[PDB]
């Protein structure tokens, strides 16, 4: 009751702070200047403003007893604000998720940008009515002096329009990165036992066809794979047509070389973005898992509208939005704990000490 905006006081702080700290991290560090970063900023700025503009005001119905206490045309403008900011969030981690996989099927600032306006105006979209009909009748917005969206058919609609299409994208795009990067895996240790069992062919060889064979079946396995080492490849493989046995064996080990050098550069690539995968996962598993409540519950005040206890529904609702608020603090403790760059720029940050 009274005591119980305490809480909600620290809340808002470490909102305000850890998102701070992320937009600075991705505005200072070069090390962050990619789009999966831009879209994390964006995200940011959007978990800022929840903290700044919402969540203050949620802390002071909760002081008034629910009922409102600001003017009257300030109750849909804050109901506004609240789903634009829960809206971008979702649309921001589709936009990742749909981005990344589209960057694996594949070979700037501004592209990245362009995107997240894209999202943001999407996300004004869609949350248009809020205002503009609930600024017209208080009946959408107001529910016994207590602000609050009323209207039944802007939560359902919202709901699956706003919420079930980004989430229903960003979990088949999440899939299918996993199994796009495991494929990928798979190809390659494919592509290392060929190199490798004809390596071995080579260096046992006796004659010119059974070199001049196994580098052939090297500069296909080469063409899967990718540059640099298919000419080095011709480079031997003229010395192999010409019978010059011992010669292309000499350089076969040669390429051994060059072999092992785009093998572990491919192989950590995949071990980064497998990492990078797993990071944004968690961010994606913690905004449902923590809004899945309020979600819920929230569609069931509709549903069994006077079969079940309006004010235990909504003494949940208080509570439960609070769980998804909470979401806003936890995004920059997951690049803390899973991420170095922004561990590092954190650590100097707090000690007031910006240059990379
Ligand atoms: O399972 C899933 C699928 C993925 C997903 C995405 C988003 C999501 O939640 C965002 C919805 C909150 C937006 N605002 C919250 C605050 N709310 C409000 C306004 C006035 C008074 C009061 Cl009391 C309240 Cl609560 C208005 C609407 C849940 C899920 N869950
Ligand atoms: C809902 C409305 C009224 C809230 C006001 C929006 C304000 C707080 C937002 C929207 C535009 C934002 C800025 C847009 C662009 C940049 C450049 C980037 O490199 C660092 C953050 C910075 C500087 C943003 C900071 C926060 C910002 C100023
Ligand atoms: C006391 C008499 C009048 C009957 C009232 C029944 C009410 C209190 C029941 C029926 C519908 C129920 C809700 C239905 C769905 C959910 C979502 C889930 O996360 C569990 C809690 C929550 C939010 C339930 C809480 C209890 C609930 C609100
Ligand atoms: C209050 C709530 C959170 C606070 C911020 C938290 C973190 C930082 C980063 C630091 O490097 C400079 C101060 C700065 C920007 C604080 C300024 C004051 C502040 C806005
Ligand atoms: C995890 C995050 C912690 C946040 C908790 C805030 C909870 C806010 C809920 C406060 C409920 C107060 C209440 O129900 O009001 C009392 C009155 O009797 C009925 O109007
Ligand atoms: C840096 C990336 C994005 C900055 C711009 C995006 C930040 C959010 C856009 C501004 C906004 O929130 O505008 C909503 C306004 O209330 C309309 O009525
Ligand atoms: C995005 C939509 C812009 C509308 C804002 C209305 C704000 C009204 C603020 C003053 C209210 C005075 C009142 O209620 O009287
Ligand atoms: C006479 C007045 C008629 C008024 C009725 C017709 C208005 C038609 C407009 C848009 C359809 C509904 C828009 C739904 C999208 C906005 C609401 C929203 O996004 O709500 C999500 C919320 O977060 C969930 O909890
Ligand atoms: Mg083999």
């Amino acid at each position: 009751k009274n005591w119980s905006a305490l809480l909600t006081a620290v809340v808002i702080i470490l909102t305000i702070a850890g998102n701070i700290l992320v937009i600075m991290a991705v505005s200072l560090e070069k090390k962050l200047q990619n789009a999966t970063n831009y879209f994390l900023m964006s995200l940011a700025i959007a978990d800022m403003l929840l903290g700044f503009l919402v969540m203050p005001v949620s802390m002071l119905t909760i002081l008034y007893g629910y009922r409102w206490p600001l003017p009257s045309k300030l109750c849909a403008v804050w109901i506004y604000l609240d789903v634009l900011f829960s809206t971008a969030k979702i649309w921001h981690l589709c936009a990742i998720s749909l981005d990344r996989y589209v960057a694996i099927q594949n070979p700037s600032r501004t592209k990245a940008f362009l995107k997240i306006i894209a999202v943001w105006t999407i996300s004004v979209g869609i949350s248009m009515p809020i205002p503009v009909f609930g600024l017209q009748d208080d009946s959408k917005v107001f529910k016994e002096g207590s602000c609050l969206l009323a209207d039944d058919n802007f939560v359902l609609i919202g709901s699956f329009v706003s919420f079930f299409i980004p989430l229903t994208i960003m979990v088949i795009t999440y899939f299918l990165t996993i199994k796009s990067l495991q494929k990928e895996a798979a190809d390659l240790e494919d592509n290392w036992e060929t190199l490798n069992d004809n390596l071995k062919v080579i260096e046992k060889a006796d004659n010119a066809a059974q070199v001049k064979d196994a580098l052939t079946k090297m500069r296909a396995a080469a063409l899967d794979a990718g540059d640099i080492l298919v000419g080095q490849i011709d480079d031997a493989l003229k010395l192999a047509n010409e019978g010059k046995v011992k010669e292309a064996q000499a350089a076969a080990e040669q390429l051994k070389t060059t072999i092992n050098a785009y093998i572990q550069k491919y192989g950590q690539s995949i071990s980064n973005e497998q990492k990078a995968c797993k990071v944004l996962g968690i961010v994606f598993f913690l905004f449902v898992v923590m809004w899945c409540p309020f979600f819920i519950t929230n569609i069931m005040a509709v549903i069994c509208k006077e079969s079940c206890n309006e004010d235990v529904i909504g003494a949940l609702l208080n509570v439960f939005v609070w769980i998804g608020y909470l979401n806003s603090a936890v995004n920059p403790l997951v690049y803390t704990l899973f991420n170095k760059t922004y561990r590092s720029a954190f650590s100097r940050y707090i000690q007031c000490q910006y240059k990379e």
